[PDB]
């Protein structure tokens, strides 16, 4: 029986026999062999899609929060506090509810938008609209953590990356060896960092004989790592990776460098093409940001990057049900047809 | 290790060693012990939530579609077809894509509300807006199946209920025994029927020492099974159970009678309370219809139904990410607070 990532990989995590485990059975997500997709893009090798959208709150972030909240409970924290309007906030809230802890979200009145906060809110998170600026409100978040037993779960929390490395463990456990390449979307770059650390651990332990080349992918209008300098106003339909100054920038470059990989960019058009193709070839629905990994692969295929026979794994970071707006946006118009058998058959290719 | 429900429960299904298995790794969803929820509603026993929202397309229907589509391939069908605007169509489309088959959806141009078809469409379903009624489109779908190798995957397809019975197998496998009661939402009633069939099979094999009383739940504004007569214009915010003339009506009545349970109703207000409470006490986000099961449980606990010590399982049929509109609707607007630490702290109460 699957019982969460902490119980499965406890010997690799900063926990012990007394650490309280707050889990929603995250992890152990499908590693789907995508032969239809491979044929559709002309990739002469095996493609495996790690479908993280099936995690409890719809994002791989759950891997980090289970450990982060568990450690918080162990430390006697009475609540968690966040300053995010995305998957981070929803994930932290879910685990806080599971742990019986309070969850607080402080954001500037301007960054508030119910659509992006509904999930976190239903989890029980108390959202405050700070009548001020972004950094204005982060100061308040900081002051709370310094003065009260409230756990800050921003990027600064080291347990998030630690829990996230378990995705690499699962790929290696399932395949029996590491892939030749691992494709992953890159926003704040914590995930690519985590996977690399995960692969190195299994390698240092002798569980795998080779280390995958880490191929990270950013959206064109928000590719500070690819360019080498921060992006003031990052732009991209893939909200999850719309980051101008990634928190884990340094470790991400090290991961690409050590693994012999690279962090590159793809356009929103290429991202949407992959987003749709993944669903129409394999019946796997991920969110736009997740598709960047496959879009990256498609790009390299067309450029004649591969020699043939390589094994590639792609992280589909979030559930496509996370983004109903983009889903509706890419939908063509339903073809209108008269109530006539023969006409219908005519429209269809019969 | 998990490879889908067909491979896991092959001996219980109408398949042989030569049947092509089209799977998306559906099934084996978390059976979450909800102690926080139990304490929150005063239930003096054990509550387990079967979180079906984590299935590949967001609902338990994936269990039926994996078999239905696999059987269609085996039969040499070139496509699948239905006339649904809900989870049925999305599920069928995803499995058709996985199987490399085409998927067609015929619906009256009227009911066409894009948000409800976006998922089926991204999976590659070809949706036709028929300038007629539901009955006109239904006859065209029938004529298509009688004249072409296109598999009808609506309610009449027997494989859906067969694949769905695996949910009960999983519950019994995980617990090592059957629950005293099983709470489940009831729309067309195929799921309740499937679970009952599943429990009886394990009982007959001796894998369980008891048979669960089946407790089905409908929304009061659409409870034809409860009232005994079709509901011309069913109403409820829980769209997945907004069914006025359930296809498996007779089977549901039999399941309730034979198991010693019953099919009852709960108000939308009671459903929404459950929907929110499940999320805030456990960090589990299911869609409204799914919450009907817990709402039913809450109703009975308050009415003094239980005696204490009973084990109850609840099927949370769909992912909360399936219904963004209701999620936004139940959310209170964030509280506006000045950028003053003491004020913020005063608002939260530390
Ligand atoms: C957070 C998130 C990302 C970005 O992850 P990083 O570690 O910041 O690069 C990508 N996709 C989804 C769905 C996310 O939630
Ligand atoms: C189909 C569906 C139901 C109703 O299932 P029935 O077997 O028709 O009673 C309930 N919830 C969700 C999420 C569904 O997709």
């Amino acid at each position: 029986r699957w019982q969460g990532i902490i119980k499965q990989y406890k010997k690799y995590l900063p926990v012990d026999e007394n650490t309280p485990i707050v889990t929603l059975y995250e992890g152990n997500t499908p590693l789907i062999e995508a032969d239809n997709l491979a044929r559709a893009i002309g990739f002469k090798g095996k493609i495996y899609l790690k479908y993280e959208g099936l995690n409890p709150t719809g994002s791989f972030k759950d891997r980090g929060m289970t450990l982060a909240i568990s450690k918080a409970v162990e430390a006697g924290k009475r609540a968690v506090i966040c300053a995010s309007t995305g998957n981070t906030s929803a994930s932290a809230a879910a685990y806080a509810a599971r742990a019986g802890l309070r969850a607080y979200v402080l954001l500037p009145k301007g960054a508030v938008a119910i659509g992006k906060l509904s999930q976190a809110m239903i989890y029980g998170a108390k959202v405050l609209a700070i009548q001020g600026t972004f950094d204005d409100a982060l100061n308040i978040v900081r002051k709370i953590g310094e003065n009260f037993p409230v756990e800050i779960v921003n990027s600064v929390n080291p347990y998030r990356i630690e829990g996230q490395k378990t995705a690499a463990f699962e790929i290696c456990d399932t395949l029996g060896e590491a892939p030749d390449y691992h494709f992953i979307p890159v926003g704040n770059a914590g995930n690519i960092t985590a996977y690399w650390k995960g692969f190195k651990i299994y390698y240092e332990e002798g569980k795998i004989t080779k280390l995958p080349r880490m191929m990270g992918w950013q959206a064109e209008g928000a590719a500070p790592i690819v360019k080498g300098y921060p992006i003031k106003n990052p732009q991209t339909i893939a909200t999850a990776i719309k980051i101008g100054n990634p928190y884990s920038w340094k470790s991400a470059l090290k991961a690409a460098q050590e693994s012999g990989g690279k962090i590159d960019a793809v356009s929103d058009s290429e991202i949407l093409y992959a987003y749709k193709l993944i669903a129409s070839t394999e019946g796997v629905f991920c969110e736009p940001a997740s598709a960047a990994s496959v879009a990256g692969l498609i790009k390299l295929v067309r450029e004649g990057f591969f020699k043939g026979g390589e094994v590639v794994t792609c992280t589909l970071t979030g559930n496509g049900l996370k983004d109903p707006d983009t889903a509706i946006k890419v939908c063509e118009e339903p073809i209108t047809v008269p109530p006539d058998f023969d006409e219908v058959v005519k429209v269809l290719g019969f």
